């Protein structure tokens, strides 16, 4: 929809989706973000390209087009090699007809950026796969590369698939894919460079963003570097702690407009984190902890209904009460303690207040004597 | 759609969907089976109900109808007591129509089976959760006494929610679905009994299978018997070892036809497994081992491949070779290993045989000396 709701109890292991990815989307003016990126402007009203964010190299004349997540950018691909290959949604292949449209008049040369979902349809039921497809124009060579970066693991030598049973049994989208983008040209204009996929080792959603903002930053120039055989010593070095963090505290913790988004990539900008984000937050909190999993539910629940009452209070042409403070006092214990506190220290980090005794601290009427 | 193929790699915990629920209403006649109805007869053909199948107490004249699960019996309820109650989806709500329609004219006591998912519509991402309807008509007393049974668990003191707070919070469909049966009715006719649910304590969706089991087996008479507080001890003794792998082995191992099933419900009737089933079984664990995760994969492969050939062979107008046996035995221990193996067994104890070498023995053609 519309708004970037705050997924509480949200973590890396649970799944990437369209949504989550264009909300992490908002780290790249981040500063305190570890997937920033400061070795680009964005773009020269100019040339845009629906869809997609364009962006200037601040090193370069090479212009980076980075797609907006779509759900309906997706391959379904026959594992059963007898079957047709499989296939491309419409989007998609849309999306390859107007890159290609697009290089062909085009001065600069270009780096498109498409993350996409890719799934076994021949299995009863197939996991759906985040991966990343980036194809580079250059205007030289009339030519353009496809290459496609892919998690899952490579080649355990138990698990190692034969040459033979190769021929029975596909385990990507590479043909239909390959197959589609061939079929985005004919002008015949462009000479087609070599398909490739690079491959590392439901976390990989998270690897897939870490990978964009390699891909974008790598045109500094040179080098793309991903985990094994190439670059990177392990996946630790490459997704790190704070890479991980950013990311969790980013979809855990914030509520964010796609207008924000868009807003804040067409130029560049920070989204600071609003109060209203720690109320929502706080709210949803709330909706969750009355149905799943010392302190008791109904405590964590009074904790919440008092702090969300105060935090919005302060927004008010009103500053809170003496009584008020009191209570919440009483109360930073409870809301200090595990997930909900984590959610409170992010917001507190952000709002700038070492404590929520520091953070309503000011904003209190005292008139009373005692 | 038009099968229920065999997903290898399912278990309990990975949770219930329509089409397997439908699958496993197929273990109702099966007398290898644990959920087996020997309380019961098909009805009657009378009057059936559309979307239900009927059946007629071998005690009683009392008439059970279950109906078929479908991907449309689902109730959105809002978390947060501020907004609506929520909704119900129309079929559901055409078939609690449908229902009162049917007892406004039937002479003989009735008991009605919709099994249905509920969920939060509320929360940025909420659970689909398998539970029970059953509304239950006797016309003496012009009266529908409506029951929902619930697995998830019961009221820990800690995660107990308070009485104020349960003013804040729902965490069921209850109202939403107390005013759709309410709506159902007006005749003004029938004289609604009172709604209650009954609750236990993914593995929910396997306790609803128990559990229709259990309220049409308990329409022997009386005392209607489910974990806490009331009949059994534990939720070991209700959902038990037998219950699990026949659930399991009906959806991990076999492949069946909503043809077959209906026609295995609409008439007393076991559904004997074909030696198809372990065709398309083994095909499918070909399918998914090529793959996820000793026995190297390609070793699992050249196996499956092998099986599936003599197995086959077997079935046309020939019968297979010497040499084709010779293989086989080479490679049994592959074939028995693990879960391919927890496969091979399900289908050989079905098809009557010790062993694979047992299995393939007879239609060997020997003509040769040596
Ligand atoms: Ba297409
Ligand atoms: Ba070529
Ligand atoms: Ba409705
Ligand atoms: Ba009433």
């Amino acid at each position: 929809t519309s708004i970037y709701p705050p997924e509480t109890s949200w973590e890396v292991n649970k799944g990437m989706n369209s949504s989550r990815l264009h909300k992490l989307y908002s780290l790249f003016f981040d500063k305190s973000s570890a997937f920033y990126l400061g070795d680009d402007v964005s773009v020269l009203e100019d040339k845009p390209l629906t869809g997609a964010y364009g962006f200037q190299s601040k090193k370069n004349d090479q212009q980076i087009f980075l797609f907006r997540p779509d759900s309906d950018y997706v391959a379904g691909y026959h594992v059963d090699a007898k079957s047709d290959a499989g296939w491309v949604n419409d989007k998609l292949d849309r999306r390859l007809s107007e890159i290609s449209e697009f290089c062909s008049k085009a001065t600069q040369p270009a780096t498109f950026i498409l993350p996409f979902v890719e799934m076994p349809t021949d299995i009863t039921k197939g996991v759906q796969h985040q991966v990343l497809l980036t194809i580079s124009y250059d205007p030289k060579s009339k030519q353009l590369t496809p290459t496609v970066y892919d998690s899952i693991g490579r080649d355990t030598y138990s698990e190692s698939l034969s040459s033979y049973f190769k021929g029975k049994y596909r385990t990507t989208c590479d043909e239909i894919l390959t197959q589609s983008i061939e079929k985005a040209i004919k002008s015949t204009d462009f000479t087609l460079g070599k398909f490739t996929r690079a491959a590392y080792n439901g976390n990989c959603g998270s690897y897939t963003f870490r990978t964009i903002k390699e891909v974008i930053s790598s045109s500094a120039q040179g080098t793309e570097v991903k985990i094994p055989g190439s670059g990177y010593i392990t996946s630790n070095s490459y997704l790190t702690s704070q890479h991980v963090q950013d990311i969790e505290s980013c979809i855990k913790y914030r509520n964010l407009g796609v207008v924000d988004i868009e807003s804040a990539l067409t130029e560049g900008k920070t989204l600071p984190v609003q109060l209203s984000e720690f109320i929502v937050a706080l709210e949803d909190y709330g909706k969750l902890r009355s149905q799943q999993s010392g302190y008791s539910k109904t405590a964590k629940l009074t904790a919440v209904e008092l702090l969300i009452g105060i935090l919005n209070d302060i927004k008010g042409k009103n500053e809170i009460s003496e009584s008020q403070y009191d209570k919440l006092v009483k109360e930073v214990d409870c809301l200090m303690d595990s997930s909900l506190g984590k959610l409170v220290q992010f917001h507190l980090k952000n709002l700038g207040a070492e404590s929520l005794q520091k953070l309503v601290l000011p904003c209190v009427k005292f008139d009373d004597t005692i």
